[PDB]
């Protein structure tokens, strides 16, 4: 009995939570109630696996369980349900913008009841980030609930909650991106893709981890995520719980950056391990070439042994590299793979394998050159203008694309300048391609979504490592038609005076986007000249004695 299994293994407020998050990402559509109504009929029904795993219907699959329950879709049967739901997870669901009310209705929800808010958490997450690494989002949870608990009670409940709600959703979002990169990655790419990423990833993280170690790690990582995206959720969870576990019981083995993580409770603990500094590369750890380019047998055992031999190329060349994107050891990776794939056949492959590397120097440089150039682009434009200008370049490089979401995707891309500009080039590239990789897999779902861009579906059905270069490499297109000066989309609200900081960008922000649209190939001078010119008019707006027709006299 699987529900039973997984509820004894994740426990019943995790089931409850995962199966809720489970139910929010399969109907993001559907009311909290029912699926609160479902999750408790679900977790019910659990209790009665529990209690006897032979009853009646205990012996179903969780995909049996929730789909029978979802479809309380649903004229299809498994695994084709399953699928079918997964296929309906929505990325950009039509939904309403989680709106915060006020500190005091919230706390005041959140006494009136915390199961229920926190569930309405889960819920309103889930179904807004149908990919949302399921059991992270359970550490969410116990955040948000930390943060309602202390701050409700807190003098400046606001002052207190907000911050902290706003780093949740921060990292809610950014959690929400990465996972979905994740999913992406998985159910684009496929597993050997995550797999290779997972190597890159955790071999960078774990360099002190033998391949064998990193490759277990990967397999229950990818199992992890395979789970997870797959809407696998109590799995997922308890399939990490155990993935954490693993790690913990062997941290000697994998990393000595796991102690706190190892230590912390269970939620905190996964969420702690994915995160964890990478660990110190062990020392005086020879080059590459005499296993993967000066061997003989190079060919041999590439051949012998493809995936492993890859893999190991990339452990070796990851735990080698954590100053090298996952995407950029991926390419490598590939690279290698390609490489040998030709050299091993060419006449004399020791010769031309043992010239691999030399490739390996564009495909290095091209992040770095692009990291550092884009990066004193920031340094000179500060995060806002930094997205000023990659809202710019994106929106003229797939013009077709949703403003929200080149608004959404820019700023976003804006944001990995600030998280990762700030490092020095040996934390710049991972972070910053990788963060990179996570946000153009949001324009590549968000965009999926309706499609308008074929540059965008070429760049995201692409190898997935080459994602990022595909964009990058992306330049006007004139094959775009600009869009009509449409007053209304140019026309903003008085609500813009009475707008955040933040929400103020994205609207100058998604003016810009649609200047762009609808005069593309214009240049920074007059792009500025009129998103000037709009913040001008904005600000006559917004100080004038009657906003709303100021602005409507636009
Ligand atoms: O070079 S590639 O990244 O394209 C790659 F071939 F997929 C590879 F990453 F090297 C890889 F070998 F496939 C791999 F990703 F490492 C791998 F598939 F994960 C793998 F290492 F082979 C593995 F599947 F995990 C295995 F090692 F077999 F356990
Ligand atoms: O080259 S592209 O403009 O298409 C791009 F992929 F978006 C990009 F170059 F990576 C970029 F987003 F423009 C970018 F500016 F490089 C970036 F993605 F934001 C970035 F390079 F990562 C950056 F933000 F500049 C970074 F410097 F990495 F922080």
């Amino acid at each position: 009995s699987e529900v039973a299994h997984r509820f004894k293994d994740l426990g019943e407020e995790n089931f409850k939570a995962l199966v809720l998050i489970a139910f929010a990402q399969y109907l993001q559509q559907c009311p909290f109630e029912d699926h609160v109504k479902l999750v408790n009929e679900v977790t019910e029904f659990a209790k009665t696996c529990v209690a006897d795993e032979s009853a009646e219907n205990c012996d179903k699959s969780l995909h049996t369980l929730f789909g029978d329950k979802l479809c309380t879709c649903c004229a299809k049967q498994e695994p084709e349900r399953n699928e079918c739901f997964l296929q309906h997870k929505d990325d950009n669901p039509n939904l309403p913008r989680l709106v915060r009310p006020e500190v005091d209705v919230m706390c005041t929800a959140f006494h009136d009841n915390e199961e229920t808010f926190l569930k309405k958490y889960l819920y309103e997450i889930a179904r807004r980030h149908p990919y949302f690494y399921a059991p992270e989002l359970l550490f969410f949870a116990k955040r948000y609930k930390a943060a309602f608990t202390e701050c409700c009670q807190a003098a400046d409940k606001a002052a207190c909650l907000l911050p902290k709600l706003d780093e949740l959703r921060d990292e809610g979002k950014a959690s929400s991106a990465k996972q979905r990169l994740k999913c992406a990655s998985l159910q684009k790419f496929g597993e050997r893709a995550f797999k290779a990423w997972a190597v890159a990833r955790l071999s960078q993280r774990f360099p002190k981890a033998e391949f064998a170690e990193v490759s277990k790690l990967v397999t229950d990582l990818t199992k992890v995520h395979t789970e997870c995206c797959h809407g696998d959720l109590l799995e997922c969870a308890d399939d990490r719980a155990d993935l954490a576990k693993y790690i913990c019981e062997n941290q000697d083995s994998i990393s000595s950056k796991l102690k706190e993580c190892c230590e912390k409770p269970l939620l905190e603990k996964s969420h702690c391990i994915a995160e964890v500094e990478n660990d110190e590369m062990p020392a005086d750890l020879p080059s590459l070439a005499a296993d993967f380019v000066e061997s003989k047998d190079v060919c041999k055992n590439y051949a012998e042994a493809k995936d492993v031999f890859l893999g190991m190329f990339l452990y070796e060349y990851a735990r080698r590299h954590p100053d090298y994107s996952v995407v950029l050891l991926l390419r490598l990776a590939k690279t290698y793979e390609t490489t040998l794939e030709k050299c091993c056949a060419a006449a004399d492959p020791h010769e031309c394998y043992a010239k691999v590397f030399d490739e390996f120097k564009p495909l290095v440089e091209e992040p770095q050159n692009l990291i550092k150039q884009n990066c004193e682009l920031f340094e000179q434009l500060g995060e806002y203008k930094f997205q000023n200008a990659l809202l710019v370049r994106y929106t003229k490089k797939v013009p077709q694309v949703s403003t929200p979401t080149l608004v959404e995707v820019s700023r976003n891309l804006g944001k990995v300048g600030s998280k990762c500009c700030k490092h020095p080039e040996a934390k710049r590239m991972p972070c910053a391609e990788d963060y990179l990789s996570v946000v153009l897999n949001q324009l590549c779902v968000l965009h999926e979504k309706t499609p308008v861009s074929d540059r965008v579906t070429k760049c995201c059905t692409e190898s997935l490592v080459n994602r990022r270069p595909c964009f990058s490499a992306l330049e006007v297109d004139e094959t775009y038609v600009p869009k009509e000066f449409n007053a209304e989309t140019f026309t903003f609200h008085a609500d813009i005076c009475t707008l955040s900081e933040k929400e103020r960008q994205i609207k100058k922000q998604t003016a810009l986007v649609e200047l762009v649209k609808h005069k593309p190939k214009a240049t920074k001078e007059q792009l500025k000249a009129v998103m000037d010119d709009f913040a001008a008019f904005v600000e006559k707006c917004c100080k004038a004695d009657d906003k709303e027709t100021c602005f409507a006299e636009e």
